[PDB]
C-alpha cells in the first residue's frame, strides 16, 4: 500500500522480489514518461534534492551530477569517468521536498541521467520499453530503503568465521606459497581465519578441479590449514575450459548446458582456460547442474567460495579473434600506410567485452530462446544463485561464505559482493566508504573492497589505512593482482602495526556480528549515511567520508596521505575512540559540530554515540578463540545494549537465547 | 645560509643555474653516497621530516610516501600510480629537525624513492654518477627555496594580457570556428583576452604554416580579432614534417640540424604530421634556426604561443612500425594460438614514446654526439630556450606569452608551464592545486591547468569548480580534446554563474599581476605552502588543500562534487571572502582555528591575512579595459599594499614610479 509497480510492455521476470505486487493503474505519478524512443522517465529535481541509491556505481553517495549506466562490465580501472562498473542496481531515492523512491525491474542496459546534462534534470531511460517500475512512497528516504528492503528479501547471511581477516593474492599455487603465508600471519601473532585461493589452484584453470601435481592430497591439506583456524576460500569462474575428457565440459554439451549461438552451436568465449562455454545460468537445468559442481570441493572441507569473471567477462570470441587477425594481417602488409598502428591498437582492445559478442549467444529460458544482450545484468545473479541454491541442497543447515564479483538485486539473497578490481590509490579508500551504504540500500550488507588496493603497487602507509577502514566492512580481506608489490602484512616494517589494526577487528567481531545479523534479520541497514539518522540536520545531510554503522556509532577513515589527522561533523555529542597500538583504548567526549581529530597510522578510530555503548573483546588470533563471555563496554554510562549471538554455523536465528541486554 | 656544490664524474652542462658555485672538496654533508652501482644517495628521515619538491610531479605537496622518477614522458592519465609526467625538477627539500634542499644536476633518468620502498628512508639514484649535486642550507625551508630561486635565475615574466582569461579547444580550425567561440563570449558579456589555436590551424600540421584555405589572409583575421581584444595562440609542435618542398623541412635536412640516428640518417618520429623530425635542440646552431622561424607569426601580428609534444613525444619510429607490423603478421598467421591478443596489444602500445626510440637519435653538442636517452630531459627545456632566445633577438624588449608542456629546471627563464592532458576528474582540481607550490619552488610561476579537465567528459559543476581555482593561477584556461563534451562557458545554462566567476579573475587582475611581477623581479615565490608562512604552527605545516598568494591571502578552493562548503584550517585570525554572483563582495572575520565554510557553486572564495588588504577593481571584459586609477580596498583597516604596475608590454621593471602604496 506504501509500493505500486508500473508495469510497461512485457518485461522479462527477474525474480528480484521476494514479494509479489499487483500492477496499478493510474497514471505514473511522478515525472513523465516517454516511449517514443525506447523508454524514457523525467523529473525536474529540486535544487535540494539529494539522488540517493545505485548500489555499486561509481561516484559519491549524492548521485546527482554524473551519468551511470547498469550494464555489468569487467573494468579494471575504476576512475570518476567510467560509467559502469560490476553491479546493476536499479534502485533510486530522490530526497528533498518531494521524497520517493524508484525501483527500475530491467535486466538490460539502463541509463541514469542524473543531472549530467542538465543539472535539474534526472532521466533514466532503455532501449526497450519492457520493464516494471516500483514506486516507494516514505516520509523520508530511510523509512523507503526499508520499505523495499522489505521486499526483495531478506539478505544473505555468512557464516561467523567470516567476519574475520583474510588474505589472498592472486598468484598463490603451492602448498608451499599457502604455508608461507600462514607461518607469516600465526608467527606474528596477526589475527587471521581464511586465505582465498586464486585461480592457479585449478587443473589449467577448469572449474570443479584441483591441481594434481601441486595438490595431490587437498582433503589433508584443507586439514592442515583448518587445524590452524584457516579456512580456504577457493574461486570458481563462469567459463568452462573446452577441453575432451573434461567431465563438466562434456557433460554441458551434452545435456545443452551452454549457452548456444542462434545456430544452436555452444558459444566459445577465451578466458583463462583459453575458450570455455559458458553454463547457461538463466536456464533452472543447468542452474541445478552447475551448483551441484560445488559438492566436488565441499566434499573436502572447503566451507566458502568467491566467484569472479561473472558478467560475463570476455577476453574475445572466436568471431573477435578471427575479425582481429585478419584485422592485423591487413596492417601487415599495408605499405601505403593506410591502416595506423592507432586503428590496430583500438581492434585489439574492442574485442574485449564486446558489446556484439553479448549478442552472440542465447539463454534458453524453459524452451524459449532469449538473446544473452537482452538479460545481460542477470549473468552473475544467477551465476551466484545457482551456487546458494545448491548449497541449501547439499547441507541444508550449514551457512557457507559466498560473494560474487557481478551482481543485479536479488542476488543479495544468496550472496555478497566484494567491490572487484580497484587499485592502490588513495581515493580508492574513499570509493570503497562511499559504495557501503548504497550497497546496503540494495540488500547487500556483506561486501568490502581489496584492502592495499588490488591493481598496481600500494605502499605500507596505504595498506595500513585501507585496514582501518576494512575494520569495520563485513568483508576485510588483503587481495592483491599479480605482478603487484607483495602486499602481505609481513611483508613490511614494524609488523606490530599490523597485528595493531587487525587486533581491532577481531576486538569488534563480537559487536560487528551483532549489528550484521540484526540488521539482516530485520531487513535494516548495517551502514546508513549520516542523512538516515540526522534528518533534520541540513549539515549532517551532505556529509560523505563518514557513515553511521548499526545504531551506536560512527565511523571516519583517513584517506589522505601523509594525513596525521582528518575533519569531521558531529550531529550530536559522541566519545571519539581510539583503538591504540599498546592495545589500549583512547576516549575523549566531543561536543556537536565540527572538528579535527588527531588519527595516527597505527591507530583505528571510531565515535560512540551520545547514550549508547558497546562491547569490546580482547584480542583474540581467531573468530573461534574470541571471549565473548566478559569483554568490556565502551560508551556511556548508565547505556545499555543488546548484543546478538549465536553459533555462527547454523540457521537458528529466532531462539531468545541469541539475545542478551549488556549494561554499562 | 649557504650552498654547495658536489661533483660527480663528468657531468653535463645542463645550464640550469646562471649563477656559478665551486666545487666542494670535503665530505658529503647529508646522508650517504655511493657508487657502487651507478649513482645513489641514502638519506635516512625523522619520522616528522616533510620532503617538499619536484615541481611538476604526481600526487601531493608532501611527497613521502611514493616513487617519482624523473623522466619527461608524454601520459595523458594522470593517475596516482604513475611515477612519471611531463616535468623533470629535480630539487627537493628535507624538512623537520634537520632541514636542507638538494638539487640533482642530471639530464636522465632520476630516480626518487622517497619511502616507497622503507617508510624511514629517502633515495635518490641514477645509472650513471655523471651529475653535480647542489646542497642548500637556511632556517627553514621557505630559506632554502629563496637561495634556489637567486641561482637559477629570474623566471619568465608574461605580458600583462596573459593574466586574463583564454579559451581553447583541441578542433577549432576555421574562422567561423574561432568567431563563433569570440561571440558566445563577448556577447555574454563573460571576460576573456585569448583564444588558442591548436594544430588544425597548421597546414597539414607543418609548423610554422598557416592553412591557406581556411585563413587566405591570416593577419587580417589575426587583427579582426585583436581588435576585440582577442589574442590567438597558435601552438607549435616538436616534429617538423617530412615533405619535400616544405622549406623548414629542406632547410632542415640541408644544414643538418635535425637529429640523426647512429649512420648520420635524419631520425624519423611519426606525430601528428605523420613522418617527421626533430631539430636538434640541443645544437646551438639548430636551436637559433628553428627559434627564428617564430617571426613567421610574429610579423602577423602574434603575441604568444604554446608548445606541445616536445618530450619529444613519438608516435611510433619506422623502425617501431617494421616491427609491429612483423609481428601482426605473425599474429595474423597464427592458428595454433601460440601468439595471444594481448601480445599484439602489448607490441602496439610498446611503440608509443618507446624507450628503445630514445636510444635511436643523437645530438650534435658543439660537435660532440650524444645519444638522446642520456640527454632525454633536456629537450623540451631547449625547445621553450630555441622561442625564448628568438624572441630576445626579434624584440628585446617586449614580452611574449610563452609556455611548454615538457620541461627541466633552466627552462622557467624563457617560459611558463600548464599541467598537461589532465582530466575531467574532480581530483584533478586537487592535484591542479598541489602542483602549484612545488613548481613555485623550482622557478615555474606563470602556470596553470586545463580548466574543466582535458580529457573526458565534463560537467557544469566540475567546470565551474575548476574555474574558481583558475581565477588564482596566473595561466587560466579552458581548454578541451577532441572528441569530449564541449565545455566553452556558453555550452551550459545559467551562463551567468560563469560570468560571475571569470569576473572575479578580472576584478583580481592587478593585483594577482602585482604579485606576480613582485614575486618574479624578487626570486620570490607566488603559491607557498602553509608551512613556508606558518612554519612554528604543527597544523598548518601538514595542510594540503590551501595556499597562500603573495603576502595577503589565503586560497582554499572546494573540489568536492555536490559539496557547498569546505572544511578550512586558519592559521591566523582571516577575512573570509566572497566574491557573489550578483557582484557584491561578502566579507566575515574568522578566528584562527577550523572552520567549516559555506561556498556556494557561483562564489570565489579566498582569505585576507590579519594586518593585510588587497586591491580589487571592478569586473571589465578584457585586462586593457580594467580601471586601476581607484581601486576599492578590502581587507583590514590601516594596513597597507605595495602594488606594482607596469605597461605589461615592456620590460621596463626597475622604475620606482612601477610601485605605489595604497592604504586602507
Ligand atoms: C639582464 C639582461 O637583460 C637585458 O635584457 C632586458 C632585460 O631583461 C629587461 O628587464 C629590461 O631591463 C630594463 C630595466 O628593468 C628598466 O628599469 C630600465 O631601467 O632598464 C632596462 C630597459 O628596459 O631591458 C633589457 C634590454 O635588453 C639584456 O638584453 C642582457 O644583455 C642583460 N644581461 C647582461 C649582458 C651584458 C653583456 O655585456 C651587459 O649588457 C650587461 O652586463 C647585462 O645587462
Ligand atoms: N580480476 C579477476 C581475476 C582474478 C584472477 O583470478 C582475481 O584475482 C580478481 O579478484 C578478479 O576480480
Ligand atoms: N596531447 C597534446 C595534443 C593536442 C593536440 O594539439 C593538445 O590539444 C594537447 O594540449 C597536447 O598536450
Ligand atoms: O587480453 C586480456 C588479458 O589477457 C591476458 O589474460 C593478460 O595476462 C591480461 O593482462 C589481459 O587483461
Amino acid at each position: 500500500a506504501m509500493i505500486r509497480k508500473y508495469r510497461y510492455g512485457a518485461p522479462f521476470d527477474t525474480e528480484a522480489l521476494t514479494e509479489k505486487i499487483e500492477t496499478a493503474e493510474e497514471a505514473f505519478p511522478y515525472g513523465e514518461i516517454s516511449q517514443k524512443e525506447g523508454f524514457a522517465f523525467t523529473y525536474i529535481m529540486d535544487e535540494d534534492d539529494i539522488v540517493y541509491g545505485l548500489g555499486e556505481s561509481n561516484r559519491g553517495i549524492n548521485k546527482r551530477g554524473y551519468c551511470y549506466i547498469s550494464n555489468c562490465t569487467d573494468d579494471p580501472i575504476h576512475t570518476e569517468d567510467k560509467r559502469s562498473l560490476y553491479g546493476a542496481h536499479n534502485f533510486i531515492i530522490v530526497s528533498g521536498k518531494t521524497t520517493f523512491g524508484l525501483f527500475f525491474d530491467y535486466p538490460s542496459k539502463l541509463t541514469f541521467d542524473i543531472g549530467y546534462t542538465r543539472m535539474d534534470t534526472l532521466k533514466v531511460s532503455c532501449e526497450n520499453a519492457d520493464l516494471d517500475i516500483y514506486v516507494i512512497e516514505g516520509e523520508n528516504a530511510y523509512d523507503i530503503v526499508k520499505q523495499f528492503r522489505r521486499v526483495i528479501g531478506r539478505s544473505y547471511i555468512p557464516p561467523k568465521f567470516a567476519f574475520g581477516f583474510g588474505q589472498s593474492r592472486w598468484g598463490y599455487t603451492t602448498k608451499e606459497d599457502f604455508r608461507a603465508v600462514a607461518k607469516g600471519y600465526r608467527e606474528n601473532h596477526i589475527p587471521i581465519d581464511m586465505i582465498y585461493m586464486d585461480i592457479d589452484y585449478m587443473q589449467d584453470f577448469k572449474d570443479f578441479t584441483v591441481n594434481e601435481k601441486n595438490f595431490p592430497d587437498f582433503p589433508e591439506f584443507v586439514k592442515e590449514m583448518k587445524d590452524q583456524e584457516l579456512r580456504l576460500i577457493p574461486i570458481i569462474d563462469a567459463g568452462v575450459k573446452v577441453e575432451k575428457g573434461y567431465e563438466v565440459y562434456e557433460e554441458g554439451v551434452k545435456n545443452n548446458y551452454f549457452c548456444k549461438r542462434e545456430d544452436g552451436s555452444d558459444f566459445v568465449a577465451a578466458v583463462w582456460p583459453g575458450d570455455t562455454h559458458f553454463p547457461d545460468m538463466l536456464n533452472p537445468e543447468a542452474r541445478k547442474w552447475f551448483g551441484d559442481k560445488y559438492r566436488f570441493l565441499i566434499d573436502q572441507g572447503i566451507e566458502g567460495f568467491w566467484n569472479a569473471m561473472n558478467e560475463p567477462a570476455i577476453f574475445y570470441s572466436s568471431e573477435g579473434l578471427a575479425e582481429a587477425k585478419e584485422f592485423a594481417g591487413e596492417f601487415a602488409k599495408d605499405t601505403e600506410g593506410k591502416i595506423h598502428p592507432w586503428a590496430m591498437q583500438a581492434k585489439m582492445k574492442d574485442i574485449v567485452n564486446s558489446p556484439e559478442d553479448y549478442k552472440r549467444f542465447y539463454h534458453n529460458v524453459n524452451g524459449k530462446k532469449i538473446r544473452h544482450d537482452k538479460v545481460h545484468n542477470l549473468f552473475g545473479y544467477n551465476m551466484t544463485r545457482a551456487a546458494g541454491e545448491a548449497f541449501e541442497r547439499i547441507d541444508p543447515e550449514k551457512r557457507f561464505l559466498m560473494f560474487s564479483r557481478s551482481s543485479y538485486i536479488g542476488m543479495h539473497r544468496y550472496g555478497g559482493i566484494w567491490m572487484g578490481d580497484n587499485k592502490s590509490w588513495w581515493s580508492h579508500i574513499l570509493l570503497n566508504l562511499k559504495m557501503l551504504p548504497s550497497l546496503n540500500m540494495c540488500g547487500f550488507m556483506y561486501t568490502g573492497a581489496d584492502l592495499g588496493g588490488f591493481g598496481d603497487d600500494t605502499t605500507r602507509d596505504l595498506l595500513l589505512r585501507f585496514l582501518a577502514l576494512g575494520v569495520f566492512t563485513p568483508l576485510m580481506r588483503d587481495h592483491a593482482a599479480e605482478g603487484t608489490r607483495e602486499q602481505e602484512c609481513y611483508q613490511f616494517e614494524n609488523i606490530e602495526d599490523f597485528r595493531s589494526v587487525i587486533n581491532a577487528r577481531y576486538r569488534l567481531v563480537p559487536y560487528l556480528y551483532s549489528e550484521y545479523m540484526k540488521a539482516a534479520l530485520n531487513d535494516d541497514m548495517y551502514f546508513k549515511p549520516l542523512g538516515f539518522v540526522y534528518p533534520d540536520d541540513k549539515m549532517a545531510i551532505r556529509v560523505e567520508d563518514q557513515l553511521m554503522l548499526g545504531n551506536e556509532i560512527m565511523i571516519a577513515p583517513v584517506y589522505e596521505q601523509n594525513a596525521r589527522g582528518r575533519y569531521v561533523y558531529l550531529p550530536e555529542e559522541m566519545k571519539f575512540i581510539k583503538f591504540m597500538p599498546d592495545g589500549s583504548i583512547s576516549e575523549e567526549v566531543l561536543e556537536k559540530g565540527v572538528h579535527y581529530v588527531d588519527v595516527a597510522l597505527n591507530e583505528v578510530p571510531l565515535f560512540i554515540r551520545s547514550g549508547k555503548c558497546i562491547p569490546v573483546a580482547e584480542a583474540a588470533e581467531c573468530v573461534k578463540d574470541i571471549d565473548t563471555e566478559n569483554m568490556q563496554l565502551i560508551g556511556y554510562e548508565g547505556s545499555s545494549y543488546t548484543l546478538y549471538e549465536d553459533d555462527g554455523i547454523h540457521k537458528d536465528y529466532d531462539k531468545k537465547e541469541n539475545y542478551r541486554v549488556l549494561t554499562k
